[PDB]
DNA sequence: AGGATCCT
DNA sequence: AGGATCCT
């Protein structure tokens, strides 16, 4: 549906959508801040030439889920929606006279490193580390790491701390495959 | 994305892609046969209104699967695509100034009946004859009946032999829920 | 209930 | 590998 982007004008989209992603709330719009919006996918990768552009949106209170995604709104802006729930939001923007592919994902604070480190991919890399963590009866999602269907809390806060907890070596997201 | 459609406009745009629809296949054009062509969900349920329109295809080779859908074609109308595989197919298509949703799945000759009653629906009628095969070690789906993920060959043709054989009272499509 | 396509 | 949204 959207158009190839450089990496270069992807980066151009995501510091205009910086200030003016907003929601819909009870007939109010609420502003989403700068600092509870990071850049994932692809883009976060260095990847050269995008698919799309990939947001990942840091929510407060688990109770705005429900209106965040759903009555997302961006200043200046017009877009479609391609498909919305409250964790997945996929929008064709105009930008330019181009339409482009943004898609829009929720994590709640408790879930932002394993958010960031799912979201960051790419797909290859999330298999791998997945698959070794299954054969330690572990599961790792963008929501936790689990083992047998429970949260298993870790002493962690940052992306990185969440990567050498896990057991495995660090590496810089354009060097994850 | 799509408009809602009346019961009778519905019918309307069955009658119409009944002849037109076709498939790019190595460089030609291969025309569906309206005999394979079965319209299913809402509209087969006869409710009034639609939100979109559900056609059924009968695909005669496992190998066509590949290039059927993927490479759809309706003569004479315009349409853009949301979503495409080998099984299911949602396009946008421009009807009478309007736009409109137009589901596509396929089936092969030997899960028709299986599929019929699968796209018949609705959700609910579906969920209860599935778990209560489910209770007997089945699982019903659109290719077929299975016990332990193994095909159970039924010595049926039509959908009425299906659901006589599955154990069930047979029903009119628009009396299913 | 069960599966398809699409997201990383 | 694992999950979201959408299809009946
Ligand atoms: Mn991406
Ligand atoms: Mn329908």
């Amino acid at each position: 549906g959207g158009g190839m982007l450089t990496l270069i004008q992807g980066k151009k989209i995501v510091n205009h959508l910086r200030s003016r992603l907003a929601f819909e709330y009870n007939g109010q719009l609420i502003k989403i801040l700068s600092k509870n919006i990071v850049a994932v996918g692809s883009l976060r990768r260095e990847e050269k030439m995008l698919n799309d552009v990939d947001l990942l949106i840091i929510v407060p209170e688990k109770k705005l889920l429900k209106h965040v995604l759903p009555n997302i709104r961006i200043k200046g802006l017009s877009f479609s929606v391609k498909v919305c729930g409250e964790r997945k939001c996929v929008l064709f923007i105009e930008w330019e006279k181009k339409t482009y592919q943004l898609d829009l994902f929720t994590a709640l604070a408790e879930e932002k490193p394993y958010a960031i480190f799912h979201f960051t991919g790419p797909v290859s890399y999330l298999i791998r580390i997945r698959a070794a963590l299954k054969k330690k009866n572990y599961k790792l999602n963008q929501y936790g790491l689990f083992k047998n269907q429970t949260l298993v809390p870790l002493k962690i806060t940052t992306e990185k701390e969440l990567i050498k907890e896990l057991g495995f070596t660090y590496r810089i997201p354009k060097k994850r495959l």
